[PDB]
């Protein structure tokens, strides 16, 4: 397994690398595939976008400390990295809403106790540097094995849901910003952006949101449908998202007139802030002296930044690399842990913020080069190029702002809809959720609907979607770096509590490791 | 069988009186489903949205001698009359395209010849009234028998795609009217309709049609689904089309400020146009005294309008009473022929219009009937009350003009486009279409895909669309009324060229009479 206690010093890393390194010829010859190439194209604008959006967010808050240009150059340079060196090369390394709530508290702070950001995170840096291999050391990445499908369920759904809230949080904000009114003035300034609110703007932006996801769910209906040869249908259902977003593309291109958001990146390679900061940022302060208690301190939010980095990156991992997909490879969760934190750490250093490997998109990539036939899963293309070729076109996104530029976000919002139905396809929790509703006569031939009874099977279920009320309460509240602690509270339920309500058979039934 | 010569004078019309009002108790209290209501609605606003567009065109080109409140009463009347003494009740009698391009070629010919318009109708009117007696006499409406599938499917198809094709064209219209640009004047008049263009409009009609579309086939796919119990899933299925339009009429009552066109009837029942006509259209000239050659020439337009009406209504009675479909009562074409061309030219006296039976809304009426099971047919839902309903309601549209007011064109829109593709749901030519793309190998288990070759079978279904294309092509050309001619032509081919170049075993099994 690979989760086994080695004992000698470093082993989980070195059998790690001793596992995938054999196949590292496979890892770069399995990405010749045209299913490869759909993938690399839409995993790049479900790693773009994000890159953009939480620039934008990092930059409004933190004054240009760290937006949208070193976001880009970590998303970049981070995932090249781990691409070439990562265990898991499936697993697509990039920024989250749990990080950027971080950030934006450790600045919040900064302030007030009248500390310099850019250098505070340096700090949390050598921290991560020091705790990951600390962990590393002793095959702390072990206790992954002991995360339960219960809480990988719980995690797979959380996620899954704010992505889709997200994503029509971000169509509901066109028609606050656009509201359909009776009268428009033209008096308006739009080279910043449109200043006062715009006739046919919020609609049409619905229509190509709703057009792209149309389109996206067709061609995936259509992909394991009967219709045309079957060498060009797996083609057009490979290159569905891709066929999806460049036909309502071109929907937009060719509507003159009406204005609607488009893809923004900054002029160059360039610093966001050259008065505040530079390209590399000293330790000691870069202009006033920096503390001695902070720079010791910063140890208090490196543990809290791990545990975020660490619960994110590792129950991906566990959810990519699960036994129902075919992953013929393997997973190293030692290697995984140390390359994402390490690199953060180190990233912190030149002013860039440190990644993790978010679920959704690490998913969608599995998902993506995931083959479906007759209907069951046969192989999972599992290869680096795909992972890398993402990375290198976030590097380029700067220099290709001219093909960005007439790319609608709310065309990239049809796809994040698409990606938020796609993430929930081999989710038990989802498709035990369908079952509440489905009367008990009609549901599934699987063991834990025949060896457990229904009234039993509808508690269970019950009691995850308890924990996803209180999951999605913290999630709102100030007190919301707190999820980590509330998540990994998810395990001594499903090993106290659950038991002692539940009769083992169930259980094993219910939540079991492979199908 | 309903067309056996009798050879008694009248046989026909006895034969067909004799075979359903027996069952005329089961042709009242089987009405008394929930699916029938919901029926009702929706073959309502099937029957009204037509009798509203229609109308218009003919008042617009008749100068107001026949428009919305003349047909709206004709459909009032006949469909309560037809509902009640005809032996298909399912037929759905109203005006069609084929009868609104006569009538308009009839004035602009009248205002040449110098003719009172309304006036020459009654004269083609006695004719209908004359012919339809001398060929129910002779039982000439078992001719019905001879009209092939073949043909029946030409004539199912060809009708599914023109109502698909007004659908959009409809809200093409929109855009032509209301059209995308970056700049509206707010200077326009709203009393009549919208002077200029407006923002908003297009968009939100779109957005209107494409929900309501939606929200019709997903209660459609949910009606034959395994979610929810039994007895609800069928309810919420049967209501379908009521629900649909329900929420996206709410969508436009809660914005305020977007305009977008709305149902629109008369103030009240009156002429439309008082200083042409009256009520009682006088047949010696109502002011200028009416020419003898043309009293007797109309009998020329009148062999035409019956033709129309003849193989639009006949043709339709087939189609609606297939041996597919559990039809208990049967079908009487002598009686049906009688009764639609019979009150239409009787209607013609009071300056109303003739109608046809429609297939599409005949269809749609069955279609909305027809119950499924496990899938296949077990009992359609045969009665009077829901057309009798349909017609009353299309008499009281103009005094429920409050309600109507609240129902945008858009949102119906939705709804005629669901109409034309749950009309192709068993039309073996539609799904021989389908086979045209699949590869031969997933083909299904049908006697025209086992008994005969699949490269012969094709041959076939591409030579009914050579029939559609040349059908099509008169649609566009002046000579618009030669249709019925090109469509009863299709009979002869059927009988001798398709033989000719076929084998008897593969025609018996690509056209039967039954499944
Ligand atoms: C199970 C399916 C149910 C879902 C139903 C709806 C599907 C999702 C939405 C539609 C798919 C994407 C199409 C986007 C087209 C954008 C139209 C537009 O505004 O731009 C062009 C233009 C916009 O104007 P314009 O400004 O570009 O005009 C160009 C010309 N100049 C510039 C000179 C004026 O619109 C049109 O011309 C009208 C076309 C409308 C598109 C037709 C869709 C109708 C909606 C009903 C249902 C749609 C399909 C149903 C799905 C299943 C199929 C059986
Ligand atoms: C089978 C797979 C594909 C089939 C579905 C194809 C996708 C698009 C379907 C077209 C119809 C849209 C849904 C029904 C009608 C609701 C829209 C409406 O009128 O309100 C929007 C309204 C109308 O615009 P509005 O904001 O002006 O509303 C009025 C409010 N004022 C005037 C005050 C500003 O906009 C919203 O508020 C947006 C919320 C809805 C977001 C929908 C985005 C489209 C994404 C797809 C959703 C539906 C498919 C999901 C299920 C299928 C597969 C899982
Ligand atoms: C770029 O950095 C400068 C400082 O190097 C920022 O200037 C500060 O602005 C904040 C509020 O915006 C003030 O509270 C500070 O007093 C300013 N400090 C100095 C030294 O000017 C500036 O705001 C930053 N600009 C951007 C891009 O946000
Ligand atoms: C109502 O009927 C009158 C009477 O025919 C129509 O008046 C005619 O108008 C047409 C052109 O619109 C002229 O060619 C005729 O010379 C007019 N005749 C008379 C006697 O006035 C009038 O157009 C009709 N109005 C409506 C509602 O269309
Ligand atoms: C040295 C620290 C601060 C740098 C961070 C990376 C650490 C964890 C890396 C760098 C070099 C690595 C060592 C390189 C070589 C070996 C020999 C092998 O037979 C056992 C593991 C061991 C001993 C590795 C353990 C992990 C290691 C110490
Ligand atoms: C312009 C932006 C918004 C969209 C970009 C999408 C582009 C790169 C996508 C959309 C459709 C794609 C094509 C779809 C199918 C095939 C056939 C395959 O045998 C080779 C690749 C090829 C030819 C793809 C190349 C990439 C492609 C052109
Ligand atoms: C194809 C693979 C190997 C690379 C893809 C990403 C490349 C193009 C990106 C990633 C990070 C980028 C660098 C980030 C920062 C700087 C500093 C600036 O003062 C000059 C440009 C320079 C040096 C960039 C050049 C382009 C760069 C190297
Ligand atoms: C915060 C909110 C949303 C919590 C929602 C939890 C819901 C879905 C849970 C809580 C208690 C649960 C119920 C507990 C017991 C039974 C009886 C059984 O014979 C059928 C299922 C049924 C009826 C469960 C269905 C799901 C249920 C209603
Ligand atoms: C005005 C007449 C001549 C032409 C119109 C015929 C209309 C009114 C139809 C409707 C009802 C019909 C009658 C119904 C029943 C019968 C009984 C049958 O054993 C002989 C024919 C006879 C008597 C029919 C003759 C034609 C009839 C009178
Ligand atoms: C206002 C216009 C646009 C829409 C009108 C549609 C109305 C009449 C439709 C929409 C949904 C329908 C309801 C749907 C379901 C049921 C349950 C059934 O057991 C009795 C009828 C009843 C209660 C229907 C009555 C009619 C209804 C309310
Ligand atoms: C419920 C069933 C029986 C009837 C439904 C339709 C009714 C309401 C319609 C159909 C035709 C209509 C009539 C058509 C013409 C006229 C002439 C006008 O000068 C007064 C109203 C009057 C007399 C209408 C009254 C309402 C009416 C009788
Ligand atoms: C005028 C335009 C619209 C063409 C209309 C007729 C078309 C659809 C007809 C004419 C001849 C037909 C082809 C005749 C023979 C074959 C070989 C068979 O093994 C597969 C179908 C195929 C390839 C047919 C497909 C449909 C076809 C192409
Ligand atoms: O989802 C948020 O907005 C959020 C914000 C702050 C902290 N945690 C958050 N949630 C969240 C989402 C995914 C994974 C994790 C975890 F890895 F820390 F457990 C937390
Ligand atoms: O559909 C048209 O545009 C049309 C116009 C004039 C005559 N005939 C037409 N077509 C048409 C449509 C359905 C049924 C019939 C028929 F019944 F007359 F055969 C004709």
């Amino acid at each position: 397994d690979p989760l086994q206690q080695t004992g000698q010093l470093f082993g989980g890393l070195v059998r790690d690398i001793r596992r995938r390194y054999p196949y590292y010829l496979s890892d770069i010859t399995d990405a010749f595939s045209p299913q490869v190439l759909a993938a690399v194209i839409f995993i790049y604008f479900a790693a773009l976008s994000p890159a953009i959006t939480f620039g934008g967010l990092l930059g409004e808050k933190t004054r240009n400390q760290m937006g949208v240009s070193e976001l880009l150059i970590s998303t970049a340079v981070q995932g090249i990295l781990f691409a070439l060196l990562g265990a898991q090369p499936l697993l697509v390394v990039g920024f989250s809403g749990p990080l950027l709530v971080f950030e934006e508290a450790f600045f919040s702070f900064c302030e007030t106790n009248g500390l310099e950001y850019i250098v505070g995170r340096v700090w949390i840096g050598f921290w991560l540097i020091l705790l990951v291999v600390l962990v590393v050391a002793f095959e702390g990445s072990f206790l992954v094995r002991f995360i339960s499908r219960y809480t990988q369920e719980i995690f797979s759904f959380l996620i899954s849901l704010i992505f889709i809230y997200e994503t029509f949080s971000k169509l509901i904000k066109i028609f606050q910003d656009h509201p359909l009114q009776k009268t428009y003035n033209y008096n308006v300034l739009m080279v910043p952006k449109p200043q006062g609110p715009l006739p046919n703007t919020a609609l049409l932006s619905l229509v190509l949101m709703a057009g792209t996801f149309f389109f996206a769910m067709m061609l995936r209906k259509f992909k394991n449908s009967s219709y045309f040869p079957g060498k060009l249908r797996r083609v057009i259902g490979d290159f569905g998202v891709p066929i999806s977003i460049l036909i309502m593309v071109l929907v937009d291109f060719f509507i003159q007139d009406t204005y609607t958001q488009k893809l923004s990146v900054p002029d160059g390679f360039k610093v966001s802030n050259s008065s505040a900061r530079g390209w590399v940022i000293h330790p000691l302060g870069l202009r006033s002296e920096f503390p001695i208690w902070m720079m010791f301190a910063s140890a208090l939010p490196a543990l809290l930044v791990f545990i975020l980095i660490f619960l994110e990156s590792q129950i991906t991992t566990l959810i990519v690399s699960k036994p129902e997909r075919k992953m013929v490879k393997g997973s190293g969760f030692h290697l995984d842990l140390l390359l994402v934190v390490g690199m953060g750490g180190v990233a912190a250093l030149f002013g860039m913020p440190w990644l993790s490997a978010t679920t959704v998109r690490s998913v969608t990539h599995a998902n993506a080069l995931t083959v479906m036939g007759k209907a069951q899963i046969q192989e999972v293309k599992e290869q680096r190029i795909s992972g890398l070729l993402v990375a290198v076109l976030v590097g380029l996104s700067i220099l290709m702002e001219p093909i960005l530029s007439r790319i609608p976000l709310a065309v990239l919002f049809g796809i994040f809809l698409y990606m938020g139905v796609t993430s929930l396809s081999g989710i038990q929790l989802f498709d035990r959720i369908l079952l509440l509703f489905k009367p008990p006569k009609y549901h599934p031939d699987v063991p834990y609907v025949k060896r457990v009874k229904t009234w039993r099977m509808h508690l269970f279920t019950g009691i995850q979607i308890i924990c996803l009320a209180v999951l999605w309460v913290v999630k709102s509240t100030p007190a919301s770096l707190a999820l980590p602690f509330v998540l990994i509270l998810t395990v001594p339920l499903r090993r106290v509590l659950l038991p002692l309500i539940f009769r083992n058979v169930e259980l094993q039934c219910l939540d079991a490791d492979d199908a």
